[PDB]
């Protein structure tokens, strides 16, 4: 089997991407944030505290003939941005882009933090990291990808995120028309439960490439590119007037600037992030100070190749017995 679904930016900045997902019988379609940095499929639901729901589409298990309470199971998750959610668990039929999993754990939110409430466009998350991170207790549950894997033509999914445009998540096949050149594959460590890999270096604009190992995670659920303070300082030093602002919470730059590109290494290959991808616009409405798309990972504890990086590439998440990551230009 295979699946193919379009993923669409939630706003004009590409702050996140939503992908329609069919849950239950008859289908209830929710728009979920596919997140390769976590491993819980959770939804706004009929059980979510009413005051914490503001415009989201909810899953109502009582209206699904295939829903079953997973008795005794609870979940609770906290994300790197400080947001959180928790609740109980149902199993139900879940389909993405024509690919169907029966008996998928659908984690129903009883509580969500304010950031989720305030984002009316995201009806929940669909985790695509390794199932070892799943938070369901006392019986840990499998991700949608893990459940689908044996049925897939090939044990892979791909992320093809657009810049200010829709893109595609494919399951079970590599679309050879979706990228240019060849795909370069690189080793993955699953020790922390992430799609963790080591970039071979970077360049700023037309500058020379610096060969250096940068361990990080491929995370579709993180908006920006978070790299070591040395790397980030070298980037922003090439932008007149750019500075790190403690008040704002990172690097800002004059909105009048033209940003240089940023290149990252994948083995001997190179992925170029155009300068425009690094512009996240005014810090507040009408401001002439703009927020940077490359930020320091210092104090996160991990480097994160988020959407800013991933959307410059066609990315293969290879879930074979020895997982790997592939990157191609597009």
């Amino acid at each position: 089997s295979t699946g193919s679904a379009t993923t669409t930016p939630i706003d004009s900045l590409d702050d996140a991407y939503i992908t329609p997902v069919q849950i239950g019988t008859p289908a209830q379609t929710l728009n979920l944030d596919f997140d390769t940095g976590s491993s819980d499929l959770w939804v706004f639901s009929s059980e979510t505290t009413a005051s914490e729901v503001d415009g989201q589409t909810i899953y109502t298990p009582s209206k699904s003939t295939t829903a079953k309470l997973l008795s005794g199971a609870t979940w609770s998750i906290s994300y790197g941005d400080g947001s959180s959610s928790s609740g109980d668990v149902y199993t139900d039929t879940v389909s993405v882009g024509g690919l169907t999993v029966t008996g998928q754990a659908v984690e129903s939110a009883k509580k969500v933090s304010s950031s989720f409430t305030e984002d009316s466009t995201i009806d929940g998350l669909l985790g695509l990291a390794f199932s070892t991170l799943n938070t369901v207790s006392p019986t840990q549950q499998k991700t949608f990808f893990d459940n689908a894997k044996a049925s897939l033509d090939s044990p892979v999914f791909t992320a093809d995120l657009g810049y200010h445009a829709p893109g595609t998540y494919n399951f079970g096949f590599i679309d050879t028309t979706a990228y240019t050149g060849s795909i370069t594959y690189t080793a993955v460590s699953t020790k922390q439960g992430f799609w963790e890999w080591t970039s071979t270096g970077y360049a700023v604009g037309s500058g020379t490439f610096k060969s250096t190992s940068i361990d990080g995670i491929a995370d579709t659920g993180t908006t920006l590119l978070y790299l070591p303070a040395t790397v980030v300082s070298a980037y922003w030093a090439q932008v007149s007037g750019a500075k790190s602002s403690s008040s704002v919470g990172g690097y800002v730059f004059p909105c009048s600037a033209t940003l240089p590109s940023f290149t990252f290494g994948v083995g001997s290959a190179r992925i170029v992030i155009p300068g425009d991808y690094i512009d996240f616009g005014p810090i507040s409405t009408g401001s002439s100070s703009c927020f940077g798309g490359i930020q320091s990972s210092a104090g996160i504890g991990i480097n994160i190749f988020g959407d800013v990086a991933l959307k410059a590439a066609f990315v293969v998440f290879n879930g074979a017995t020895t997982p790997t990551l592939g990157f191609a230009s597009k």
